[PDB]
């Protein structure tokens, strides 16, 4: 439902430029913008809005170009942490707000409001003001006055911020329950690259107001496009080496290196810390020392000085919580990886 | 090296209350205080920097009883997010500021801040000011001009809070390094589990006011010692049930009650969402249907509908990434659980 043509939107000071994007996004589709502070997320998210407009390059939705209208003729509706709940109406009336204006008669608004209000389990909270729920009741109260309406693009810009990590959990569980059930179309803006993987469709990855890739989960994790989709997306080791003999030298391992890579070039090798494994053994011959582990429930983590000074981040099993001790030597087993060219 | 001694400071509208507090942090432990927001966690750690002072009880640091001394008058240092780097001053200068007050001679002070900017990967920025540095990089001069002076308990309030989720598990992993290098005695306040298994020596859990538990990461992971804690640490699938012919019905499954609880009573089941297995089914005998999955790295995350209406989280092995489909119905298997009195 939504569409970006080489959309330009540059600042002279760098962050929040755009740089000649293009992308589609599919209807009912939950999108995650993921990138760092200033690369070009929330320009776009704004750029959906109308709140910004393209200095080139046009904006779609819906198959409708929409470049040059302002938010309030776009069917787009917005929980942003720039908003504020009116609070000095109650919850019914902060939700009716949106149907106030589509001129809908009285009858017809009341039961969109409480169709809205026991959907998202804010009917015992309907004739309470604002400062009398929690800060996760006002998000709730917040996502059903943008809805009300009926948006055709919903856009988020992260209104979880400044909430306790739990709730935000929590939170994000019901946007994306609330989403699938009213089948709209869902763009939010994050830099957490986990809540991405947990909650989108699929992710636009954006590095200095370029497109890295436009993957799923999946996609952007196991097939990275770029270096930096591998060491933006999960957890990784990243480290030089040189190519020589057509391999790099792997903690006692000699990883292939892929014949379009010449001799003597520089690659980044990217390894998982759940994808080296940990086996005792004499300094003599041992490839790290333990500095120390962390239980961290799901897995223990692991970090471990090389010979050569590198300190590398490993996860083992649960089951292996109370193996490695500090100053404890170790040999390394590298059983998956990723080489890109420096 | 710190001791509250049945502390008390009760804020009339609830939150940020210290409710008769008492514990002992070792000497060179990281500790972090772990709670909700309002929980007394910051209280505490302004209690223990002078910031503010107890209503009742006392407050030790190397066996000295500060209570009533300022905080210039405790041997604490703090990297705060209230701080302010001086932004008209070079790096060399923020960092040396602590030694200027020791009367350190010139020679001495010199010494002693080249030596602090070498080991922080900050020699390179001496003569910057802090506008020309990175966030990261100014996060790593505040935590060198806390230092200078030797602190003997170093404080930190959420320093890295508006950073960006990468920059900030980088951080945390430089303060532990830096923590272990130094060997000073340092506290640190959160709201996030995760961030207090992967960094804390033993973990303080703040509950209205309350100590819930102190203990290592896996003490309260894997042995709880009430419900919050064990719906606070970790993941959790928390749901009631009532006891009936000594057990609960947990998944066409019965767990055994613990003698103590009276039959007819409720208790609260808590089950991780990686401590539970899937297996197809019919719907005529399924216990769940799949509301949806996503792939999260190192497991996928499986969501999940009981008969009864209950959406349960559950992880199951990346090698089982595509196993689980929408609407696809399913039969549960809680392997391991917690059981606590409602
Ligand atoms: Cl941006
Ligand atoms: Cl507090």
């Amino acid at each position: 439902t939504i569409e970006f043509v080489g959309v330009e939107k540059i600042y002279p000071g760098g962050a929040r430029s755009v740089r000649g994007v293009s992308f589609q996004i599919r209807e009912g589709e939950m999108v995650g913008l993921l990138g760092p502070s200033g690369s070009g997320k929330t320009t776009i998210l704004r750029l959906i809005a109308g709140l910004e407009r393209p200095t080139k390059g046009d904006v779609w939705i819906g198959g409708k170009r929409v470049t040059d209208l302002p938010p309030q003729k776009r069917n787009v509706g917005l929980v942003f942490q720039n908003y504020a709940l009116f609070q000095h109406m109650t919850v019914y009336d902060n939700v009716s707000f949106g149907l106030r204006e589509k001129r809908v008669p009285k009858d017809e608004m009341d039961a969109r409001v409480r169709e809205l209000l026991r959907f998202m389990r804010l009917e015992s909270y309907a004739n309470r003001f604002p400062h009398e729920l929690s800060g996760g009741q006002q998000q709730r109260v917040a996502l059903a006055r943008a809805l009300a309406p009926r948006p055709q693009v919903l856009l988020f810009d992260e209104p979880f911020a400044a909430i306790d990590t739990q709730i935000r959990r929590e939170l994000r569980t019901f946007v994306r329950q609330v989403h699938d059930e009213m089948g709209v179309t869902s763009v939010f803006v994050t830099h957490d690259q986990e809540e991405a993987l947990e909650v989108a469709d699929r992710v636009l990855v954006l590095h200095e107001g370029n497109v890295e890739q436009f993957g799923t989960p999946e996609e952007v994790y196991e097939k990275p496009g770029t270096l930096f989709v591998a060491s933006f997306i999960g957890e990784s080791n990243v480290w030089t080496r040189a190519v020589q003999n057509g391999r790099i030298e792997v903690a006692g391992a000699a990883l292939p290196v892929d014949p379009a890579v010449s001799e003597g070039s520089e690659v980044a090798v990217v390894v998982r810390p759940k994808d080296v494994e940990l086996q005792p053994a004499s300094e003599r011959e041992a490839h790290a020392q333990v500095v120390r582990s962390a239980f961290k429930g799901s897995y223990s983590a692991c970090w471990i000085r090389t010979k050569d000074g590198e300190v590398w981040e490993v996860h083992v099993p649960s089951a292996d919580r109370h193996r490695w001790s500090p100053g404890a030597w170790v040999h390394m087993n590298v059983t998956r990886w990723f080489i890109f060219p420096r």
